[PDB]
């Protein structure tokens, strides 16, 4: 089997991408944030604290003839950014772009943090990291991809995120028309439960490539590109007037600037992030200071190849017995 679904930016800055997902019988369609940095499929629901719902579409398990309470199961997730959610668990039928999994754990939120409440366009998250990170207790549950994997034509999914435009998540096949040149594959460590890999280096604009190992995670659920402070300083030093602002929370730059590109290495291959992808617009309405799309990972504890990086590539998440990651230009 295969599935193919369009993913759409939630706003004019590509702050996140939402993908329609059918849950239950009859289908209830919710727009979920596909997150390769976590392993829980959770949704706003009829059980979510009323004051914590602000415009989201909710899953109502009582209206699904295929929903079953997973007796005694609870979940609770604390994301590294300080966001969180928790609740109980149903199993139900879940379909993405024509690919159907029966008995999928659907984690119904009773509580969500303010960040989620404020994101009216995101009805929940669909985790695509390794199932070892799933938070359901006392019986850990499998991700949608893990449940689908054996049935798929090939045990893979691909992320093709658009810049200021829709893109595509495919399951079970590689669309050879969706990228240019070749796909370069690189090793993955699953030791921390993430799609963790090692970039071979970077360049800023037309500058020379610096060969250096950068270990990080491919995370479709993170907006920005978080890299070591040395790398990030080297990038922003090429932008007149750019500076790190403790008050804003990262590097900002004059909105009048033209940003240089940023290149990252994948083996001997190179992915170029155009400068425009690194512009996140005014820090507040009407400001001439703009927020940067490349930020320091210092204090996160891991480097994160978020959407700013991933949207410059066609990315293969290969879930074979020994997982790997593939990157192509597009
Ligand atoms: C899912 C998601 C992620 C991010 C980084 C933002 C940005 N917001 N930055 C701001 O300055 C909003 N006031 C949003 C809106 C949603
Ligand atoms: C200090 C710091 C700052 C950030 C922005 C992250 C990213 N975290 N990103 C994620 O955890 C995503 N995989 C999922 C996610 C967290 N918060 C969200 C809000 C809206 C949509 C998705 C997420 C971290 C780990 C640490
Ligand atoms: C993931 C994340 C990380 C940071 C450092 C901020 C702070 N932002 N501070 C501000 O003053 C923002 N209004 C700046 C901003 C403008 N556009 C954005 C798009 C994404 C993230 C932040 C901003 C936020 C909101 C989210």
């Amino acid at each position: 089997s295969t599935g193919s679904a369009t993913t759409t930016p939630i706003d004019s800055l590509d702050d996140a991408y939402i993908t329609p997902v059918q849950i239950g019988t009859p289908a209830q369609t919710l727009n979920l944030d596909f997150d390769t940095g976590s392993s829980d499929l959770w949704v706003f629901s009829s059980e979510t604290t009323a004051s914590e719902v602000d415009g989201q579409t909710i899953y109502t398990p009582s209206k699904s003839t295929t929903a079953k309470l997973l007796s005694g199961a609870t979940w609770s997730i604390s994301y590294g950014d300080g966001s969180s959610s928790s609740g109980d668990v149903y199993t139900d039928t879940v379909s993405v772009g024509g690919l159907t999994v029966t008995g999928q754990a659907v984690e119904s939120a009773k509580k969500v943090s303010s960040s989620f409440t404020e994101d009216s366009t995101i009805d929940g998250l669909l985790g695509l990291a390794f199932s070892t990170l799933n938070t359901v207790s006392p019986t850990q549950q499998k991700t949608f991809f893990d449940n689908a994997k054996a049935s798929l034509d090939s045990p893979v999914f691909t992320a093709d995120l658009g810049y200021h435009a829709p893109g595509t998540y495919n399951f079970g096949f590689i669309d050879t028309t969706a990228y240019t040149g070749s796909i370069t594959y690189t090793a993955v460590s699953t030791k921390q439960g993430f799609w963790e890999w090692t970039s071979t280096g970077y360049a800023v604009g037309s500058g020379t490539f610096k060969s250096t190992s950068i270990d990080g995670i491919a995370d479709t659920g993170t907006t920005l590109l978080y890299l070591p402070a040395t790398v990030v300083s080297a990038y922003w030093a090429q932008v007149s007037g750019a500076k790190s602002s403790s008050s804003v929370g990262g590097y900002v730059f004059p909105c009048s600037a033209t940003l240089p590109s940023f290149t990252f290495g994948v083996g001997s291959a190179r992915i170029v992030i155009p400068g425009d992808y690194i512009d996140f617009g005014p820090i507040s309405t009407g400001s001439s200071s703009c927020f940067g799309g490349i930020q320091s990972s210092a204090g996160i504890g891991i480097n994160i190849f978020g959407d700013v990086a991933l949207k410059a590539a066609f990315v293969v998440f290969n879930g074979a017995t020994t997982p790997t990651l593939g990157f192509a230009s597009k």
